[PDB]
DNA sequence: ATTTTTATA
């Protein structure tokens, strides 16, 4: 399965992407890997066949998110960039060619330190992009033996997860972001998660998460 | 393929 590996400033990023835009770009990131241009591609038939879809629906996936791709940007703490300058097209039947930006490539190749890795196979069931968004940030302070301890400010998670509107009242990010995120982790990836609330006095801060591997 | 990073267990 795929070490998807990138810059530690790109799990920490400021960018919002569909669960399926960020498939997308776990494929892109191992192209670019194994290949710079930025020019990538992705077969219908070969998506499908990673994630466990039919070509009916990956073609479906694939459609939208590279749709949804237009005017999208990453944002580093600032400095933004597009992730795409030219328009997904599609040579062949099947077959659609995208252009990363090729500002973006350093992220993901050439990485010497600061990089966080992880396989394909630990993400590829998560259907929730504000889930993927922290497991990645926690594979970012994995240790050897796949654990790890990580402590995130609230105003952080909000700000570089940009997390909506609906999500960032206390009560509001512990029910839809908080608690559905750690569990479909906990659901759906070989990390069994837990986390503890800190509070400064009256303002809940951070929160501390506590992962282990499965693999225990 | 690798490594440095948070605040903390």
């Amino acid at each position: 399965s795929p070490r998807i590996v990138q810059s530690n400033d790109l799990t920490e990023a400021a960018y919002s992407l569909s669960r399926d835009q960020k498939r997308m770009l776990y494929l892109f990131v191992d192209q670019i890997r194994k290949s710079h241009d930025g020019i990538c591609e992705i077969h219908v038939a070969k998506y499908a066949e990673i994630f466990g879809l039919t070509s009916a629906e990956a073609s479906k996936d694939i459609r939208q998110a590279l749709k949804s791709f237009a005017g999208k940007e990453v944002v580093f703490y600032y400095e933004s960039f597009p992730w795409f300058i030219k328009p997904a097209h599609s040579p062949s039947r099947g077959l659609y060619s995208v252009h990363i930006n090729p500002y973006l490539i350093p992220f993901f190749i050439g990485l010497q330190n600061r990089f966080t890795q992880f396989r394909l196979s630990e993400t590829k069931e998560i259907t929730n992009p504000y889930a993927m968004r922290l497991y990645e940030s926690l594979c970012q302070y994995r240790k050897p033996d796949g654990s790890g301890i990580v402590s995130l400010k609230i105003d952080w998670i909000i700000e570089r997860y940009q997390l909506p509107q609906s999500y960032q009242r206390m009560p509001d990010f512990r029910r839809r972001f908080l608690q559905v995120c750690v569990n479909e982790i906990n659901s759906r990836t070989p990390m069994r998660l837990s986390y503890i609330e800190k509070k400064k006095g009256r303002q809940t801060t951070h929160i501390v998460f506590s992962f282990r591997d499965i693999t225990s």
